[PDB]
C-alpha cells in the first residue's frame, strides 16, 4: 500500500492537514484507532482564532462555519463582585474570535474528506512506525485481524497526547517540560440558551467557573473541581447549584438551567516536547504539546502546527525545497511557548490553588485588578486571546 | 514637651513628612534612635519616581537634585545574550525617572530641617507610644539617661521595618502578608564611571546582576547571592569577577572596576500590613510595607504615603476636616498592592530560584521574551517602572 504523507490520527489536526494537502495534490492516508462515532462524541473546544477560521476557508471547509459560527468581540472576567469586559476588537486592533464547537469542525472535515474520496482507515489497530531516519519510512497496522504495510515518504503524528508517535521517538533525543495542575474542569453541555452573548470567565472563593456557548440554543459550562472527583458524584442539579454559587448574582438569576447532554471531567496540564520531530516523523497538535483549557489555545496551536507542516511539505513537493523541513520545530516552538505562557497565566490568575498563603491570594487579586484596569494590561490579554500572528516561513 | 505631629524616625519618610508639614505651619518633632552619621551611612536607593521629584520640589528641597540628579529615559534588560532597551519616555507617555542616591536626599532634608529650625532629637533611646485611641496621645523616651514625655495630637510612625510603632499596635487588629525570598543582593559602591548611561538589569544562569549609578563618576552594582552568604567572603576582586561573568561580554569588557567604598548584603522581602493605622497612629514607608529592591519602589512608596498623610493632616488642621484621616489606609493600599505586584513580577522574572523545574525556567524565559517583544508588554513594564499615578484625595 503506498502514499505520499501518512497521517496518524483523524482528530482535527490530522483531518485538517489531510484536507489542505489533498487540495494541493499531495496524496495522503489517515489512520485512526477508533470509529467515526467515537471521534465525533468528544466535545472539547469552543473558541476559534481568526487564524484557524482562515485555514478552514483555505481548506474549502467553511460553509457551515460562516453560517452557524458566532463571531465574538469581547469576553468578560469576573472577580470580587466586579465584571470587567475586555473589548478584543478595540484592544487587538480589530482581530476577533469565532465560537464554533470542535465536534462541528471535525464533522465538516470528515464530510469534506469523504466527498473528495481521500483515504481514511478507521479501526486501524496497533499502529507501529518503522525506519524513521530512512528515505522510505513505513507504517504497519491491523485491520480486522490482518497486518498490512503502508509505505510513505513522510509521517505526521496527529494522534493526541496518548498517541503512538511521540512514543516512537528514542526518548534520549527528547526534552519534556510538564506541569500538572492540582485540579480539573467539570464541563456540562445543555440544550439551553446561554446566559450571555459573550463568555464570562470567573474567579470565585469556591473556585473557578466558565460560561460558554455552542450556538443561540446550546450552552457549555465549567466549574473547577479537585482531582479526587468522580463525574457520577455530580448530578445535574448539584452542578447547577454550584455554578450559580460561583457567579455574580445578576448573572446566576437569569441562567436557564436544564439536563445535560454531556458531562465529563478534564484534568489540567501543561506539556511541551522539544524537538517536535525525528527523521521523517513530524508531530502536530496534542501529539507534541498540551495547554490547560483556560486560554482556549490547544486546537488553535494544532492549526498553526498544521499550517506550518503544510506550507513546508508544499515547498518540499512543488518546489523541491526539501531541506526547509528541518525548520518545522524552530518555527512551531516560538508560537507554542508564548501560548503556553498565556495559558499558564490565565490558569494561575483565575483558579483557586491549595495552600496558598495570604500573600499569593492578594497578588492574584492584584494581577486581576492591574491587567483589567490598565489600557496596556488589557491589550496584553487581548492580543494573546485573539492569537498572536503566524510566523512567515522562509 | 508638646507638639502637633510627633514623627518617629529621621530616615527619608520622617524627614520629608516633617518638612512638608513645617512649611504648611503644622508643628512637628522628629525622634531618632541613632546619630545623624549612622543615618547618612546607609546607601540604599538610587532610582526616583517623577512623583517623588515633585514632592521634594513641593518641600523646597530640590536645589542639588535638579543640579546633580540624572534624568533617565530608558533601562535595559538582558537575558539569553540579548539586550533589550525599554524606552520609558516613549512607552509611558513622557514620564521619566531620576537617579539621585538616598544618602543625598536624606542629607538635603537634614540640612533643610536644620536651617528652618525645626525640632529633631537624635539618640532618643527606648521610644514608647501611649494612649493611641485617646484625644491626647503621648510619646515617652530617654535622652542621655532621663525619661521625657512629648505630648501630641497625632503620631506618624516613620521608623522602618524594625521600628517600634508597628509593634505598638494590638496584633489582633493587623493582618500581615509576607513572602521571604531565598536570596539576597550583594551590593558594591565604587568611585568608578558607570558601564552605561542607563541601568542594565540582567538575568543570567549564575543568577542576577544589576548595573546602576550615583553620578558620572560613582557606581552601584549588585549581584544575587544565596542567604548563606557572608559579606567578608566577598573580596572586591571576587565580586568584580562574578559581576563580569553575569553580564554580556561587550558590557563586561568596558567595565571600569575599582575598590569599594561600601559593600553589604541586603535580604529580599515582600511585606504588607493592613490596616496602616490605629487610633491616632499612622504608619508610613517601611514601617508599614517592604518591597524587594528589583522594582525600585520602596522609597517611592514612602513618598506617596507621606504625600497622602500630609494632604490629609492639612485638611485636618487648615480645614477642620479631621474625619478624612480614616481614609489614609484605603488610599495608600491601592497604590501599595499594585507596586507590590510589579516588584514581585520583576523579582520572579530576573532572578534564579532553587529547584526550579525545566518548565518554570522555560516560562521565565518566555515571560521575558513576551513582555520585551510586544508594544503592549513593553508598556506595562514601563508605566509601572516610572510609577503609576497618585490618587486624588477627597
Ligand atoms: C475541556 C477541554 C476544553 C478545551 N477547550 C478548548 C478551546 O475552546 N479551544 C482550544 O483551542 N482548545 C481547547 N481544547 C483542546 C483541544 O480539544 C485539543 O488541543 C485538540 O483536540 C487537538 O486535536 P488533535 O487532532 O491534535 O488531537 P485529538 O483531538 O486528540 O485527535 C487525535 C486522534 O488520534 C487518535 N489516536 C491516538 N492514538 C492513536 C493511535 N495509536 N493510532 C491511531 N490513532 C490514534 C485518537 O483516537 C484521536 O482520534 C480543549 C480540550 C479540553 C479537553
Ligand atoms: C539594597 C536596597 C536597595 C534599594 N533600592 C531602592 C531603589 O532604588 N528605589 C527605591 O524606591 N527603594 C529602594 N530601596 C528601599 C528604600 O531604601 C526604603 O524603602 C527607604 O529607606 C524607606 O525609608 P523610611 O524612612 O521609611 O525608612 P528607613 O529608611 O528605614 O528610616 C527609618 C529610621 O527610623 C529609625 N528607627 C527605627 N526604630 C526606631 C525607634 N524605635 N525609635 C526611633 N527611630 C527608630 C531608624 O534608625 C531609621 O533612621 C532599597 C533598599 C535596599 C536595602
Amino acid at each position: 500500500m503506498k502514499t505520499q504523507v501518512a497521517i496518524i490520527g483523524a482528530g482535527p489536526s490530522g483531518l485538517l492537514l489531510g484536507q489542505l494537502l489533498h487540495k494541493a495534490g499531495i496524496d495522503n492516508v489517515i489512520l485512526e484507532r477508533q470509529t467515526p462515532d467515537y471521534v465525533l462524541g468528544r466535545i472539547r473546544a469552543g473558541v476559534l482564532e481568526q487564524g484557524m477560521v482562515d485555514l478552514l476557508r483555505e481548506a474549502g471547509v467553511d460553509r457551515r462555519m460562516a453560517r452557524d459560527g458566532l463571531v465574538h468581540e469581547g469576553v468578560e472576567i469576573a472577580f470580587a463582585g466586579q465584571r470587567r469586559r475586555i473589548d478584543l476588537k478595540r484592544l487587538s486592533g480589530g482581530k476577533t474570535v469565532t465560537v464554533y464547537g470542535q465536534t462541528e469542525v471535525t464533522r465538516d472535515l470528515m464530510e469534506a474528506r469523504e466527498a473528495c474520496g481521500a483515504t481514511t482507515v478507521y479501526q486501524a489497530a496497533e499502529v507501529r512506525l518503522h525506519d524513521l531516519q530512512g528515505e522510505r519510512p513505513y507504517v504497519t497496522f491491523e485491520r480486522d485481524g490482518e497486518r498490512l504495510r503502508l509505505d510513505c515518504d513522510y509521517i505526521a503524528g496527529c494522534d493526541g497526547f496518548h498517541g503512538i508517535s511521540r512514543q516512537s521517538i528514542p526518548a534520549e533525543r527528547l526534552k519534556v517540560f510538564e506541569r500538572v495542575y492540582p485540579f480539573g474542569w467539570l464541563g456540562l453541555l445543555a440544550d439551553t440558551p446561554p446566559v450571555s452573548h459573550e463568555l464570562i470567565f470567573a474567579n470565585h472563593p469556591r473556585g473557578f467557573a466558565l460560561c460558554s456557548q455552542r450556538s443561540a440554543t446550546r450552552s457549555r459550562y465549567y466549574v473547577q473541581v479537585p482531582l479526587s472527583e468522580k463525574v457520577e458524584d455530580w448530578s445535574d442539579e448539584r452542578f447547577w447549584t454550584e455554578l450559580k454559587a460561583r457567579l455574580p448574582s445578576e448573572v446566576a438569576e437569569k441562567l436557564v438551567t436544564g439536563p445535560s447532554l454531556e458531562k465529563s471531567i478534564a484534568p489540567l496540564r501543561s506539556f511541551v516536547v522539544e524537538p517536535m520531530q525525528h527523521g521523517r516523523l513530524f508531530l502536530a497538535g496534542d501529539a507534541a504539546h498540551i495547554v490547560p483549557p483556560t486560554g482556549a489555545k490547544g486546537l488553535n496551536l494544532a492549526a498553526s502546527d498544521v499550517s506550518t507542516l503544510y506550507r513546508l511539505l508544499l515547498k518540499a513537493y512543488r518546489e523541491g525545497r526539501g531541506e526547509l523541513l528541518e525548520r518545522y520545530s524552530a518555527i512551531c516552538l516560538r508560537r507554542i511557548w508564548k501560548a503556553e505562557r498565556f495559558s499558564w497565566w490565565m490558569t494561575s490568575v483565575l483558579h483557586r490553588f491549595p495552600d496558598t498563603d495570604a500573600f499569593s491570594q492578594r497578588i492574584q487579586q492584584t494581577e486581576l485588578e492591574y491587567y483589567l484596569g490598565s489600557e496596556a494590561g488589557l491589550a496584553t490579554i487581548a492580543e494573546n486571546y485573539v492569537g498572536l500572528p503566524y510566523e512567515e516561513i522562509e
